[PDB]
């Protein structure tokens, strides 16, 4: 017969996990009230930063869209913006505005 | 020193009577580059490049 008791902690969901780093390198334009140890939640915004790695290229594209270029000469010049890091979501703010994004 | 070299080439563009949408496009090389909007600024009140 047994009867033992164990002890125990609570931590943080590991499976719950996140790192947010920068796709790439800039310097950062301003960053909101959040401090270690405050409570997020998703879409919470972290700051915002101005990142010049892409810039080049998607004046490649717009470029590319008055000229008219061909639908897989746009795709190449796009999807090599998806692989150099740029967001996904951001692109469509690239496709969009038709301007270049840079914050 | 960085700067250096695009606020020259802004400053002769200043001088070969370039276009706005020629110049602009320089200054926006150099926001870009890192430079303070206010150094910046300070350029086109001078027409001097900024060292320190």
């Amino acid at each position: 017969t047994f009867a033992q008791s164990f002890p125990a902690n609570v931590s943080y969901n590991e499976y719950q996990y996140a790192i947010v780093q920068a796709r790439a390198a800039g310097f950062i334009d301003k960053v909101y009230p959040l401090t270690v140890g405050d409570k997020v939640q998703k879409g919470t915004p972290l700051l915002d930063l101005t990142i010049p790695d892409w810039v080049e290229a998607q004046s490649e594209y717009l470029l590319l869209r008055e000229t008219g270029g061909t639908a897989t000469q746009t795709e190449g010049i796009l999807e090599r913006l998806r692989l150099a890091g740029m967001p996904e979501a951001d692109i469509r703010r690239l496709i969009a505005t038709q301007k270049i994004q840079t914050r």
